[PDB]
């Protein structure tokens, strides 16, 4: 890799590192359309693993993106559309309350208040349908976004029931496969195990455990090199051959909503290249990420920028990934660790490193 692209990835990642104290991590640049590798400590600190191109991370959140993206493959192929009704996909939500709720607002955390977490109790599809019919708005539709696993989580499942497909089957067979993202999993195999990375947390060695739409909101887990393959299918969709895929891929990063100085497209956020270092940092902080705030629609949406700075923090118990392209620079980086530290610290060393390259 270029001595210039190794120089800033080294010059950054070494101190994030060490002021974090990150057991592990793996790090991808893609400059002018190609992925350039790094990879520092262990993926399993006991038997002393090290982390290399092919550990496996949980993407936590991150996995947004590709529920965002199946979600738009879906709409391309005329299955579902934004504007109709979540009742239309789900008969048996009869609540008032749903009158007026479509699948854009759950696709975009907007429908009104849906919580961060679907409640532990909820473990069953009955105990999903009742949790749904007794949540109470908070706000009218379209008004507030409220960053929520229970918003995008339900997208996710509403959104492939027309294929007949489970949700697993047509984010391999729609995204993962097409892609040849072949070491990409929602539930990693036996074959696989050896190089899945235990996250850490307060020390101990942790690993994602089941939930409701875990699926569709946070337990995609991936290598580094799918990773890089993913931010490339991102940065550049029309290369994509799959037509309702390359479709998808756009509709996710149309913006739908603003809030403040970001956009809300499907898992994928946007912020207008060239940003604010400060704006991208600590928006990126939960202080403000996980908050109520009201949103502006931006009618209608506008088709994805290619002067935006795209990115998605994702963050399980013991891991913390992050995402961040900018189209128009043909650039990204793809930041996987196993262990789950701030995200300001995320997005300042994932800045310093791409606008030294432009
Ligand atoms: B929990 O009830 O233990 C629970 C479940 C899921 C989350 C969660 C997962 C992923 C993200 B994303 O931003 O990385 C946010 C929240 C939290 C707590």
């Amino acid at each position: 890799a270029p001595q210039q692209i190794n120089d800033i990835v080294h010059r950054t990642i070494t101190p994030l590192i060490e002021q974090q104290k990150i057991p592990g991590m793996a790090v991808a640049v893609i400059y002018q359309g190609k992925p350039y590798y790094f990879t520092w400590g262990y993926a399993d600190i006991a038997k002393k693993q090290p982390v290399t191109q092919q550990t496996l991370f949980e993407l936590g959140s991150v996995s947004k993106t590709f529920t965002g993206v199946l979600g738009g493959d879906a709409i391309a192929r005329g299955e579902i559309k934004l504007s109709d009704p979540t009742t239309k996909y789900w008969p048996e939500l009869t609540a008032k309350q749903w009158n007026g709720i479509t699948l854009l607002h759950l696709a975009t955390y907007t429908a009104g208040g849906l919580p961060l977490q679907v409640p532990d109790e909820v473990k069953s599809s009955s105990d999903l349908l009742r949790f749904y019919q007794n949540w109470q708005p908070a706000w009218a539709p379209g008004t507030q976004r409220l960053y929520a696993n229970s918003s995008i989580g339900l997208f996710g499942a509403l959104a492939v029931k027309p294929s007949g497909l489970s949700f697993e089957q047509a984010m391999q067979t729609r995204v993962f496969q097409p892609l040849k993202l072949n070491h990409t999993w929602i539930n990693v195999p036996p074959a696989e195990e050896k190089n899945y990375a235990w996250g850490y947390r307060e020390g101990k060695a942790v690993h994602v455990s089941p939930g409701a739409l875990d699926a569709e909101a946070y337990g995609v887990k991936s290598t580094i090199e799918d990773m890089a393959r993913w931010v490339q299918s991102n940065l550049k969709p029309l290369d994509i051959n799959e037509k309702t895929l390359q479709q998808g891929i756009q509709l996710a990063q149309s913006r739908y909503w603003q809030t403040g100085d970001m956009y809300q497209g499907l898992g994928w956020e946007m912020l207008d290249w060239p940003v604010n270092p400060d704006s991208i940092i600590n928006g990126s902080d939960n202080k403000i990420a996980l908050a109520a705030r009201p949103v502006k629609a931006i009618t209608p949406p506008t088709p994805a920028v290619r002067a935006s700075w795209v990115h998605k923090t994702g963050a399980t118990g013991g891991f913390g990934s992050y995402v961040a392209f900018i189209p128009e620079k043909e650039l990204g980086i793809v930041m996987l660790a196993n262990k789950n530290y701030p995200n300001p610290a995320r997005v300042d060393a994932a800045w310093q490193i791409l606008n030294a390259l432009q």
